[PDB]
């Protein structure tokens, strides 16, 4: 009778959202001082509400024999303890509870224990939740729609796993290259709810914040994010490409002519190949990687000898036939890369991980001691000739790369650096490599494309071809910019390789290069890859065309080579006698668009090179020079230098710390609490916000444009917690089959601080855009079929704009409950 509530007010408990948990505390009406006396309970006496209460005989047996055992009693009471025995037990356990608390006058030890004893019960943590799915954060719950409970976090909407696939509900038959639905909505942590019109309306303000974030933050037109990166296009309902794509036109015009669409070039990272042509039909506002060339490149030069594949597919599998790409505006434009920051690199540290570290490793939730356990291996396994773990052939795949027609490459930061270590410090074996390459295609690089794949001695190799300025087929003549111009690229992918003499590999040139001298460029040996940065510098190598242009090799140049840079062979050739400020690129003509999409892959888009400025893997700054922005304004030279058009940032938002994924442990940038903190409140891993802008200036000092990740799908422990009705779901958003989570209470955060960046610029922009872009307003998006609702702006983060999140390993009982009447204690 001592031991109840003091007063019904919500003042006298711990609650959420008016409800009760197992860790909630209460202030009682009387407290047993010392173990005494009842004395009146001031405000500062609050007492764990498991002291004296328990959901269950069961729970209370098992409090009594973990404090008895905790506090120094002896006697535990078995399966068979009767009712009030129990009762008698937690009086006394309440008397030395009170006692040892009056011993230390604080109340610490026993949050703490309470705490542990909570996290040992069965209904009260990960064991209720079980069984795990393929999430990579092991489960997913989704908020209910018709929370009676909660209409705190109601939604008429929630649609889920409207991929572009399956952005109607329906598989699109349009797009037959991926069986699937082309993605899942629940990927990491808080998961976004981008089919609710009014957080599409968040979006779209978010995306002009990041567009003018010069102007909108330090008064600075010259500081503007150009271009963005649609992160996890396959994870979020994918109305967002329109609204992208719309603001995208009626923002800045990209639709009109192809200079502007230039100068704001946007990409996707979508994975599903239906996404591809998905985005080529929607207007082509947007570029899509070249998913099959990448894996024709990595199955064909970078995977292990036993494991690699013919080498024809790096002509055939992709989006350009590059047999004879004799075209002036390819059919699709695309990006392409070998790796980037999460492609093959994030992955290969799992695989170092599972192998010799810890084999239970849980989808890419590392620990940063299990990170640097693994690059210690992965910086060995990069050095040798025998890979285990790393790429074979970069070199290769980059001489592909940036000698292609058709697409733009995107050069990867942890390719010339290493993908841990300070920015831009320490330099790999292939970064003369690379940088002779980007060099070579701002001079050289032109033209019309020719791939061959000729079979010789016991191996094959491949012949890429580039006829130079204005040369579209091998019959063009050009001119003496022709002539100074194309390039000759021989690969093979077996260290075995031996031709016999009577083997002569032709190579056809081009008719502009009839008899012309030919000086090499990067050429394989035992050492690893020479490079030749000028034809002095080269001039003892020299080799010339016959009188139809055809370059002829044999046995004497062409051989296997097994070093830690060419598991085949590589050699590139260029032409002699060419000016050292030759460029053979071109700048985007302004003549008005006719054939209704944006972005067209010209000879001046292929001009362009996107460089992916950053590792997931890059060490913490010690002092300012080692910020990634400061080094970045500092050596904005060497990106002009190597050809850089596009600078893909990282995501400059100021990081979480939880720990729940490896986005969080190296703080990249992708796991955030405030959408609008570009390193304010404080410095992101890359630098303070002002680093940024004198980044971004610095690049567009030498003309670069600025790419900034848009990141739409999910977001990271909120501060505050919120009580959610909620159901245990896969990733795809299936209620998992008689789970003891099925329309039942559940203690999220997805509540966000109310008084952050995201308070001050949410929703702000909004009256402005339908000021100047209402027809952004009047589409009616295709999932919901209604427009963008900006009626309303999103201050603060509640979880009615939220699908769900990852099991969070509380409990399905967590929120506790009457026994008796079998129902939630309110307020
Ligand atoms: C997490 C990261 O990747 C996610 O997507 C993965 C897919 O689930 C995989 O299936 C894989 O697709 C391959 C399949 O064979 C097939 O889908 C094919 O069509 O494409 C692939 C061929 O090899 O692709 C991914 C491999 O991890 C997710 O969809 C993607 O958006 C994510 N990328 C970034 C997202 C976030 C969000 O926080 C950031 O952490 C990082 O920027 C990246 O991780
Ligand atoms: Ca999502």
């Amino acid at each position: 009778k001592y031991n109840q509530v003091y007063d019904r007010s919500a003042q006298s408990f711990e609650h959420v959202d008016h409800y009760l948990t197992a860790e909630s505390w209460y202030r009682p009406k009387y407290i047993l001082k010392d173990g005494k006396t009842w004395t009146q309970s001031t405000e500062k006496d609050f007492r764990p509400l498991l002291m004296t209460w328990w959901p269950s005989q069961e729970t209370q047996r098992q409090y009594v024999n973990y404090m008895n055992a905790q506090l120094g009693i002896n006697k535990t009471y078995d399966d068979t303890s009767n009712q009030l025995q129990l009762n008698i037990a937690a009086a006394t356990i309440q008397a030395k509870i009170e006692a040892k608390i009056t011993t230390l006058k604080n109340t610490d030890w026993l949050r703490q224990t309470i705490s542990a004893f909570v996290k040992t019960q069965s209904a009260w943590n990960s064991d209720s939740e079980k069984p795990f799915d393929d999430h990579l954060q092991n489960g997913a719950v989704l908020y209910d729609n018709e929370g009676k409970l909660t209409p705190y976090a109601n939604s008429n909407y929630r649609i889920l796993n409207r991929t572009p696939t399956n952005q109607t509900g329906k598989k699109d038959p349009r797009y037959t290259a991926d069986n699937t639905i082309g993605g899942y909505e629940f990927l990491l942590a808080n998961d976004v709810d981008n089919s609710n019109p009014v957080v599409q309306a968040e979006q779209l303000n978010w995306l002009h914040f990041l567009m003018n974030f010069g102007n909108i933050y330090a008064n600075d037109p010259d500081a503007n994010f150009d271009s963005i990166r649609v992160d996890a296009v396959d994870n979020v309902d994918a109305d967002l490409l329109q609204i992208a794509g719309d603001y995208l036109k009626a923002a800045k015009g990209i639709h009109k002519n192809d200079k502007a669409a230039n100068d704001h070039l946007s990409i996707l990272e979508a994975w599903s190949d239906n996404d591809t042509p998905y985005l080529h039909d929607d207007g082509d506002n947007m570029i899509n990687m070249d998913n099959k060339l990448r894996l024709s490149l990595l199955f064909s030069l970078a995977k292990p000898l036993n494991q690699r594949s013919g080498m024809n597919p790096l002509i055939t599998n992709s989006l350009v036939n590059r047999t004879d790409d004799n075209a002036e505006t390819a059919a699709v434009p695309s990006y392409s890369f070998i790796r980037a920051h999460d492609s093959e690199v994030q992955d290969l540290i799992r695989d170092i991980i599972k192998a010799e570290i810890n084999p239970n490793v849980v989808g890419y939730s590392f620990t940063m001691e299990e990170i640097k356990k693994a690059f210690e291996i992965y910086n060995k396994d990069l050095l040798a000739t025998e890979k285990k773990y790393t790429h074979y052939n970069t070199a290769l795949s980059y001489a592909l790369l940036l000698t292609n027609k058709s697409s733009v490459p995107r050069v990867y930061y942890g390719d010339m650096f290493t993908d841990d270590g300070q920015y831009m410090a320490h330099k790999t074996i292939n970064y003369e490599a690379i940088e002779t390459l980007l060099k070579a295609r701002i001079k050289y690089v032109s033209g019309g494309q020719a791939m061959r794949n000729q079979q010789v001695g016991n191996s094959e190799i491949i012949t890429s071809v580039r006829y130079g300025k204005g040369a579209l087929k091998a019959t063009d003549t050009g001119d003496r910019t022709t002539r100074t111009s194309g390039v000759a690229v021989i690969e093979g992918n077996n260290p075995s390789l031996r031709l016999k003499a009577s083997d002569r590999v032709v190579v056809n040139m081009g008719a502009a290069h009839k008899n012309q001298a030919y000086r090499p460029l990067l050429l394989t040996t035992d050492n690893g890859i020479k490079a030749y940065h000028s034809d002095q510098e080269a001039a003892g190598l020299v080799r010339y065309t016959n009188d139809r242009g055809e370059l002829i090799f044999t046995a004497a140049d062409i051989k296997g080579y097994a070093n830690p840079q060419v598991s085949g062979y590589l050699g590139v050739w260029v032409p002699v006698g060419a000016a050292a400020d030759q460029d053979v690129r071109v700048a985007a003509s302004t003549a008005p668009s006719t054939d209704g999409k944006s972005v067209h892959q010209n000879a001046a888009l292929d001009s362009r090179v996107m460089f992916e400025g950053f590792s997931n893997f890059q060490a913490f700054a010690t002092k300012k020079e080692e910020y990634t922005n400061v080094v970045i304004a500092k050596n904005v030279d060497k990106f002009a230098e190597w050809g850089v058009t596009d600078f893909e940032m990282a995501p400059q938002y100021v990081s979480s710390t939880d720990g729940s994924f490896l986005d969080s442990v190296i703080q990249n940038g992708y796991a955030f609490t405030d959408r609008y903190d570009l390193g304010i409140s404080k410095p992101n891993k890359y630098g303070t916000a002002d680093d940024l802008v004198k980044a971004i200036k610095a690049l567009h000092s030498k003309g670069i444009k600025v790419m900034a990740d848009w990141v739409p799908d999910q977001m990271y422990a909120f501060p505050e917690k919120e009580v959610v009705t909620a159901t245990r779901v896969d990733k795809f958003g299936k209620p998992v089959e008689g789970s003891q989570i099925k329309s039942v209470l559940y203690v999220a955060d997805s509540k966000s601080s109310g008084k952050d960046q995201q308070a001050k610029y949410g929703g702000a922009f909004l009256e402005e855009l339908q000021a100047k872009y209402p027809e952004l307003f009047a589409r009616k998006q295709i999932s919901t079929g209604v427009p963008m609702d900006p009626s309303v702006k999103i201050k603060q983060w509640s979880a009615k704009y939220f699908n769900g999140t990852n099991i969070l390993g509380r409990g399905a009982g967590y929120v506790l409950k009457d026994q008796a009447t079998n129902t939630y204690f309110n307020i």
